[PDB]
């Protein structure tokens, strides 16, 4: 649908080891009347990374949900993924900036939208593998969307987990212990990560309170990090309750952080509990 020549670069939205997102204007009439869009491309395109990117594109294209960033199309000379542009950006940066304006009732509305997005994923047998507030996007004051799917895998038909160990840098501080020790990824490791996302929110993204900073303090400030992490978690070492967090929200977090994969709640039970807590804060 999109031509490379009609896509004008406006700014960088985020750069990683394997990907980059840009704000661009798609202006086919060249009269500065096209819509601003978000454009994801590989930064150092391997052919494996390209094949993964093609699948990421096919995943996003197959998703249609209020809390999932919209697919617009592809563009090539090559491959670019064109998405809707969300003007408020990542929940992470948005929470950090507007922390004095965002109360707990709002945090739980975001939380509940993230669960519904995640339940819709698990419905297609997709495992996200990268739930973090940096990958959640703010559409408006009342709406968040899951906004990146670079690490998302389809479960095979005959299995409820997927095994994979990619080279380089893994977000280890959001990983369930069976993902660190066995490279096993399931709906339940996504639930583990969701618990860490909930922790993030309730910390209001206070610099020294992030999971990397907290687990590093607990371990002791290279390759040895994951080993010490694994041991800490097996001993039931865990992220502290955030400042001002209710016992009942922290209970949800700690339940998400069960070492017993099978004892972790489902996404729809998470949504029931959160929506129940929300109503007991309002009415
Ligand atoms: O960011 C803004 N809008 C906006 N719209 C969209 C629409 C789709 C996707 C994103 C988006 C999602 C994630 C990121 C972070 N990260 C960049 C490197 S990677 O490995 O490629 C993917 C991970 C960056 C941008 N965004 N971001 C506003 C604040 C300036």
């Amino acid at each position: 649908q999109f031509e490379e020549r009609h896509l004008k670069f406006l700014q960088q939205l985020g750069k990683g080891n394997f990907g980059s997102v840009e704000m661009c204007r798609y202006d086919p009439l060249q009269d500065n009347t096209g819509e601003v869009v978000a454009v994801k491309k590989l930064q150092h395109s391997t052919e494996e990374h390209l094949r993964d990117f093609e699948r990421e594109i096919e995943i996003l294209k197959s998703l249609q949900h209020d809390n999932i960033v919209k697919y617009k199309g592809v563009c090539y000379s090559n491959l670019k993924l064109i998405m809707e542009y969300l003007p408020y950006g990542s929940l992470r940066d948005y929470l950090q900036k507007h922390k004095e304006r965002i109360d707990h009732i709002k945090l739980l509305q975001y939380t509940s939208q993230i669960c519904k997005g995640m339940e819709y994923l698990g419905t297609k047998r997709y495992i996200h593998r990268d739930l973090a507030t940096r990958n959640i996007l703010v559409e408006n004051e009342n709406r968040v969307k899951i906004g990146d799917f670079g690490l998302t895998k389809v479960l095979p038909q005959d299995k409820e987990y997927y095994k994979v160990k990619e080279p380089g840098e893994s977000p280890i501080f959001w990983y369930a212990p069976e993902s660190l020790t066995e490279s096993k990824f399931s709906v339940a490791s996504d639930v583990w990560s969701f618990g860490v996302v909930l922790y993030e929110l309730f910390t209001y993204i206070e610099k020294s309170k992030s999971p990397p900073a907290e687990f590093m303090r607990m371990i002791g400030n290279g390759q040895m990090i994951v080993f010490h992490l694994i041991e800490l978690l097996k001993n039931n070492g865990r992220l502290p309750r955030p400042d001002g967090c209710p016992d009942e929200i922290y209970m949800i977090m700690t339940e998400c952080w069960n070492n017993n994969v099978n004892q972790r709640p489902s996404f729809r039970d998470l949504a029931l509990r959160v929506d129940q807590i929300r109503d007991q804060m309002a009415g």
